[PDB]
């Protein structure tokens, strides 16, 4: 099963931020609340907002921040790229050990979907190669965050900003820089063609071998270039020498050379799965990383 | 469409490690009682005997760093109830409930008292759970959360050879015809949860996917013969009633959606996908969709 991280450490950091008539989610760490800058926009500003102009007109008491039943007091504010940073009275007593990190396409993380400051659900994700997320967003999940948890330390890698016309989601890192070419404005912007994360499918095939399925193996090998020429006809991401290097341990553990697993995938794409399953799926799964598989 | 698990924070604060001799597994600490699988006292065992021979100093409970002192022990069916010196200050509001096949819940998978991940499950019609349990996940619990109140419905006991998992409710009653002993046991043949497929087709309609919709209607009887041929649970009037809110919401009557389903089964997706799948999901309940 694809699993998400236990969400407790993140749940204790979720707050509700309201400015005027707009409300979304915020993240309370130490004495700062982070949230999307869009909170300061009104209906009429969405098309062409001037965030510098809208923020200069605000004072500290324009921002209503609620942690459960407690109103937090804002004592300063500033903007860093597309995230608003609200200084409050009180350091979050439940602040975990944490860091901000920027991730790359193919990486996985968990998302705590929240509504008006209250967590609702948790799910496991990958950053797609077109810099989008195939999320499940309730209407007011703006400001919900994505994370990884390693040894009790939480890495915040994503903050939700908006839904694209195709149903997918776009957002920023916790420094307010968007993933992909998207902007916090209601324009016509659309996601690029999405491709399958090849290195993740191969890692998962190695996971199938480790758990004993070998049905899809064959006796062929391939060159890297030949593999990529085939795979790209199926909208699979090109495989690099870095990806090959990354799969080396798994190859070592299983005794199957990386380009041999590549030949198996070429054939799986040619034939389908003929009513069969691999780990437990009937689809080529691309949201488990090489790092994930070792775990 | 993503399946979502419930936020697990309220359960995370209840997870402890329990050790008896050489055996270590997970426990649930609520108030001054730790709940865990009785097979923690195993070396065809007689659990009546083995536990009379036990005393409090035989159990080592660890809540993270702190060792808890067992001051009493008792058995309820297949779960051991270890009374400890201190109440868990992180005890949520909670209830013990028993679910039925087809209902969904979240599992907090744990390793030696330490939460590792969370995922959303359904109780299969053969009473097993298609889960991913790591080494030492015994004693992990399943739950729903409703209004800040945790409903504990499942405790993990065993991996079946087929890879699926078997467990009890929190009162130690097994789900399915399984026993906590090393007999040879296998899951019975499983079936697809029809009322959940229908709910997921409703969700697909609510999401703008309408290609599978057709002009026809079927009967409950005609459908169940198709269902039976495809290893689908039979559909009942109760199921139909359950789906009424969705039928009302979408203007698609249940037996008209059934017709759509009959056709999907007989003829296939045919290059089309429904919600981003080419197989029909059966681990979303009608309730899950309404929410
Ligand atoms: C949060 C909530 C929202 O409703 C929106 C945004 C955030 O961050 C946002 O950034 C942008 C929009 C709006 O432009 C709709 C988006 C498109 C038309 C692409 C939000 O609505």
């Amino acid at each position: 099963r694809k699993m998400a991280f236990p969400s407790g450490k993140v749940e204790g950091c979720m707050v509700q931020v309201t400015c005027g008539t707009t409300t979304l989610n915020g993240l309370w760490l130490d004495d700062v609340v982070y949230c999307p800058r869009h909170v300061i926009c009104t209906s009429e500003n969405m098309l062409n907002p001037n965030y510098e102009d809208l923020l200069i007109r605000k004072s500290n008491h324009n921002f209503l921040v609620q942690a459960g039943n407690v109103q937090l007091r804002v004592i300063g504010h500033s903007m860093q790229n597309c995230v608003l940073k609200l200084k409050v009275d009180t350091a979050n007593p439940k602040t975990p050990k944490y860091k901000f990190v920027r991730i790359q396409p193919g990486q996985t993380f968990s998302v705590l979907a929240c509504y008006n400051g209250s967590p609702s659900g948790v799910y496991q994700c990958a950053m797609r190669p077109n810099f989008t997320i195939k999320g499940s967003f309730l209407a007011g999940s703006c400001g919900s965050v994505g994370f990884n948890i390693d040894y009790d330390c939480v890495s915040f890698c994503y903050m939700h900003h908006m839904e694209l016309p195709t149903g997918v989601h776009a957002g920023t890192d916790l420094e307010g820089n968007f993933y992909g070419p998207f902007v916090d404005r209601q324009t016509a912007q659309a996601a690029g063609t999405d491709t399958t994360i090849t290195v993740n499918v191969l890692a998962w095939l190695y996971a199938a071998v480790i758990n004993g399925d070998r049905w899809f193996l064959n006796r062929f090998t391939t060159t890297l270039n030949d593999f990529n020429l085939v795979a790209m006809k199926y909208n699979y991401e090109p495989l690099t020498q870095d990806h090959v290097d990354i799969l080396g341990p798994l190859s070592a553990q299983t005794g199957i050379a990386v380009l041999d697993m590549c030949a198996s995938l070429k054939e799986l794409l040619q034939n389908g799965m003929n009513g069969r399953t691999i780990l437990g799926s009937a689809l080529l799964e691309d949201e488990f990383t090489p790092f994930d598989v070792v775990r």
